[PDB]
Formats: C-alpha cells, structure tokens, sequence
C-alpha cells in the first residue's frame, strides 16, 4: 500500500 507524505519523498510504499 502506498500513500501520500508530507515529507520528501512524497510518494510512500509499504514493504509488503
């Protein structure tokens, strides 16, 4: 699952 980040970078992806 990936979602949305205030902080750079802000594209974030789980590890599963």
């Amino acid at each position: 699952g990936c979602y949305p980040v205030p902080y750079p970078p802000f594209f974030t992806c789980d590890p599963n």
